[PDB]
């Protein structure tokens, strides 16, 4: 059962979000390891495969290329190290896109079997944003039934990811004509997703592409297909199924979970899943199934991006971020924790099997030995989710309320800004935000995403870089655990204008939103990218040439990896508060850093300390703001 | 210029193939290092690696299993040694399958741009055969056009990269109902490549399927969209643009380069440029611009799998195998090598500036820093191929005639020995080798496939592989470098035939073919699986109950693990040579080498040693025979 642990983690400097330390150490003096205890295990991580220069792409390796010049500095095939820092880095990007790109795929089968009447369990329900996104891409909506129009768009949204030609992907009729511009000349136009990510796989085989430069140009192209098209498709087509987001308030942290009611999480990104659990276990129906075996009733908390989807959309509370998601079994009020795929800790097998906890795995690709797999599809949808709701209630009455020690940190956030529900927000136009930037009123914005990482400390530098950037009249907008990460600190509480500038205070108090926006999960990215498109093209404007950035302050995942290389893709100056592993390649660092800037308007900047960080962005605004005729 | 060799090869053991031995030794004494030398200098190469207990997924990596159970047993994410294994292994077929599916996509494109009238410089050769596969996929051949048929395969053959449903892939209408009803059994059948390859790089994403036989059943369903789809589609349409392959005779290893003519290497895959570079620099007008040039003329050599094309098609000597590209520029007499993608060793330009050699690059997807790069396109083939041709003439001149050793050593040998050109050989029917199977004239067929590894002997498993399954009545037939190594030797040659056994020997003499049949390239692979497929269909049988055995003895790539993949998948017992990075996890071995058979009814087998590896073949052919009621 219990384990050893070898070496203990100082827990009062480990998180910057209340709860994280005690329940470290309840994890510590139960003897169940965390992510922390692992990574610890885990030091000192090879130095060749934190540069990236070590490769594994064939038979005739490993191969370590030595970048102090001490020992060997080619491969058996001959590879320098830019071609194997540029071929690994390749891969994340493929792997990143990969992941978007599956997941996007499944809700396109939901919505096409919705336009054909077979799945009555899922609605369209925003018509208005099929209408427009069909004519988006060039289907005429007048004269035809909402589920025809959705049958087109259906199978032009299919053809995304594997149409034959070499013409640029349909979706990419929602970014404007300079972007359009400055990928043809780059040549980096994406022509279909899954061709993208399978020529990186062939690019990074032993002997194809040995290049830096038109490696990392195909990693752009991937990512685009990625940001611009399958995310993109994720987004839109959620909104359409589920609603677009608006305004609302929930609670967050780990404050959630309650003693006297079932605790049922949703952890991992589509919310095929999630939103049917989440109505099918606040019914009545397994409200009073939960008082018949002996609870006040069923709470459902989301963790991780699946939990941001049905926090956006329904109000449901989240209960954590990544790097919790192990934290909130260790609870002990934890019933069932319902997983689809992506950032689904393996060991939360091994941690629930020290508590009465049932880890249910429900869908082909992600499966977790151990774990409870009841697969969920979307004609039975209704069916397997009363399934499940009863399997996590009957479980309920083997809660060991002997170990349980919830922590009492809750926080209020206001969640749900879409761009539709922004630019409500402003009154139905762009225009009283492009005032503010003009003014001065509003310096930028800036895009917070990315993962949770234990290299550094867990959330500090996603709350401090929105401190400061807000402190600064910075509007600051994100997605992912980045927005779970400032939600339970605070930073989206009606109160939260109390830490911002003056004319982000004042702005703010205008329309009624907090200084940090709740965008959404790590599809609704998308969101960013087009709330920017607008932008610039109010102004007539490239996305480049607007005051704004993007930051990942602790990412880890490689999808992270993808939106950051989309990101620069799209002009914006994207920072990491973690050292992707190219530090063993020069060329490819400078590509990364600097040489990227002339081929489509944006770079990537390292940094892992946040208010360096904040600094570095803050100045970058101010120098797209002097670029741009405006006052400082 | 010159380098210092830290380690220097012992060349008298180093190969198997004349010549190999004295041209390491001259790049030692030049100071140019070979793959030899720089495995050497990566020695000892990491453990962790070579077993596969290393992950590099995230960025809370790189973690590390120890299989001695002396440090971490678990990643920070929580994975296990069975699924890091499985997912690394996953990439690996992911990258092979991707590799062999962009090379059947350029050749798709080709295809269609001659179905659609675009490509004047490449015809429809093969009407036959593009009639036979229209009717096999459900086209209806009576009543159209050559060029209409075309233009339907070829809708029907792009559309499997990335058709949208879970139907299965069309191409897989040439493989047996048996294999069929197996694969459905299983669930692996293949629905789209990209699909499949974008799949496994999201299965693979930190926390997604971490279940190791989830995993590797979605990478035998990915082999299988590789072996009976993509690599199918690249060989039935170089066959049906280029020709099916008929038995030839031509010349083998590096004695078919020339002192007094310009020698054209052509390396790498797709023969879409192999075949229009043979055919200009063989035409008589780059004869008498040699001529001008002060040479007898133009000698075009091919290596690796487009010099197999070249080989099977129209007779090109074949100068080496794939750790012999290096070689062939130390002779100091190539005026270029002409190179598109896939197991292009980026050390060919470190070598080629040693001397006056020219590493031309024509494909967007292969680059290699300090390689001249003349972009190949369909529509201008042969003005490419001319200036290409042009530039080696016109580097003649410059030839270090000093510096010029040739080996001597040159063999002849029979190749072109596709299905077609086999069953014609029989009279038309199977008839008679169906008829030596049952009598125990042929204990069996083996097929040898694969790479070469300076980790093991140079071609010494193929070719002592290929001599004791021969001398026990075994028919030996093989694609690739194996191929290639046992032309060399003179296994292929018409008195090779005197190494055969009795019941070989008398049958060879019967159809005056060698013991041993060069079936073609990596992607002719699909050739075999169309062999045992027709053989297993002619008896009422599964391709598993075949008295039949594969075998990569010194495989390296990618793409050889994709091929042993779904050649096990197919139901054949795959032999390996070289140790897969798997023997960190017990229950992926014994997946892999056990569990898999009672599943898809193959497996694999490790064996290092070629006599061992033969002889646990042959029991294993004679245990099909006394399971089909056969005599032994
Ligand atoms: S691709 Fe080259 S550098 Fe990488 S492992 Fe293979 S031989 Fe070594
Ligand atoms: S996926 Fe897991 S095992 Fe692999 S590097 Fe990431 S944390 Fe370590
Ligand atoms: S030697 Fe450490 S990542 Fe390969
Ligand atoms: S530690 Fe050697 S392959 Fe990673």
């Amino acid at each position: 059962m219990a384990e050893y642990i070898k070496y203990r983690v100082p827990a009062k400097g480990v998180s910057a979000t209340k709860g994280v330390a005690e329940l470290i150490e309840k994890a510590e003096e139960e003897g169940i390891k965390t992510a922390w205890h692992r990574l610890l295990e885990q030091q000192p991580q090879c130095a060749f495969g934190q540069l990236g220069v070590c490769c594994r792409n064939c038979a005739m390796g490993p191969c370590r290329i030595d970048p102090f010049g001490s020992g060997p500095t080619k491969g058996v095939c001959g590879a320098g190290a830019d071609t194997i820092v540029a071929r690994n880095l390749l891969r994340m990007i493929a792997a990143g896109a990969a992941a978007h790109s599956d997941h996007a795929r499944d809700v396109v089968e939901v919505f096409k079997g919705v336009a054909e009447g077979r799945f009555q369990y899922y609605k369209l329900t925003d018509v208005e944003k099929l209408k427009s996104l069909a004519e988006t891409l060039g289907i005429s909506t007048e004269g035809k039934d909402e589920h025809e129009i959705a049958r087109e768009l259906a199978e032009v949204l299919e053809w995304e990811f594997g149409k034959p030609g070499d013409e640029p992907l349909r979706m990419l009729a929602l970014a404007p004509k300079k972007r359009i511009k400055v990928w043809e000349k780059a040549g980096v136009l994406p022509r279909a997703i899954d061709r993208e990510v399978c020529e990186c796989m062939h690019r990074t085989h032993i002997g194809v592409d040995a290049d830096p430069v038109s490696l990392l140009l195909h990693g752009i192209r991937t990512s685009l297909a990625d940001g611009w098209s399958g995310s993109m498709m994720a987004t839109y087509l959620s909104d359409i199924l589920f609603g677009t987001p608006k305004p609302l308030k929930a609670e967050a942290n780990l404050g959630v979970l309650k003693e006297d009611y079932v605790n049922i999480v949703v952890h991992g990104h589509n919310p095929i899943l999630s939103t049917k659990i989440a109505e099918i276990a606040m019914s009545e129906e397994m409200q009073k199934f939960a008082k018949k075996y002996g609870a006040k009733g069923v709470n459902v908390v989301g963790m991780c991006c699946t939990g941001n989807e049905v926090l956006m959309r329904l109000g449901v509370p989240i209960a954590g971020s990544f790097l919790m998601q192990e934290l909130a079994i260790i609870t002990g009020a934890v019933e069932a924790i319902i997983v689809d795929y992506q950032c689904i800790m393996p060991a939360i097998v091994d941690v629930a099997q020290c508590y009465h906890t049932k880890v249910i795995t429900t869908e082909p690709k992600g499966h977790i030995p151990g774990a409870v797999h009841i697969e969920f599809n979307a004609e039975k949808a209704d069916e397997i989710a009363k399934e499940i709701v009863r399997i996590a209630i009957e479980n309920y009455p083997n809660r060991p309320r002997d170990r349980v020690h919830i922590p009492k940190h809750k926080m209020e956030a206001i969640a749900g800004f879409s761009v539709e529900a922004i630019v409500e927000a402003l009154g139905g136009t762009l225009e009283p935000l492009i005032n503010a930037l003009r003014d001065g009123t509003i310096k930028g914005i800036v895009g917070i995403v990315g993962c949770n990482n234990p290299k550094v400390k867990h959330n500090y530098s996603h709350v401090t870089l929105a401190k400061e950037l807000i402190k600064r009249d910075v509007l600051v907008v994100g997605t992912g655990c980045w927005s779970i990460a400032a939600a339970m600190e605070g930073l989206m509480s009606p109160k939260a204008v109390d830490l911002a500038g003056p004319g982000l205070k004042k702005i703010c108090e205008a329309l009624n939103i907090p200084p940090c926006l709740h965008m959404g999960s790590c599809v609704d990215c998308s969101r960013i990218l087009i709330a920017l498109g607008a932008l610039a093209d109010a102004l007539g404007v490239d996305i480049s040439d607007l005051p704004a950035a993007g930051s990942a302050p602790e990412w880890m995942s490689e999808k992270a990896v993808s939106i950051g290389t989309y990101f620069v893709a799209s002009g914006v100056f994207t920072h990491l508060g973690v050292v992707p592993p190219v530090m063993g390649s020069q060329k490819v660092a400078k590509i990364l850093t600097e040489d990227v800037e002339d081929i489509i308007g944006g770079k990537f900047y390292v940094e892992p300390d946040p208010v360096k960080a904040a600094e570095t962005i803050y100045n970058v605004i101010l120098e797209k703001r002097k670029k741009l005729g405006w006052p400082l």
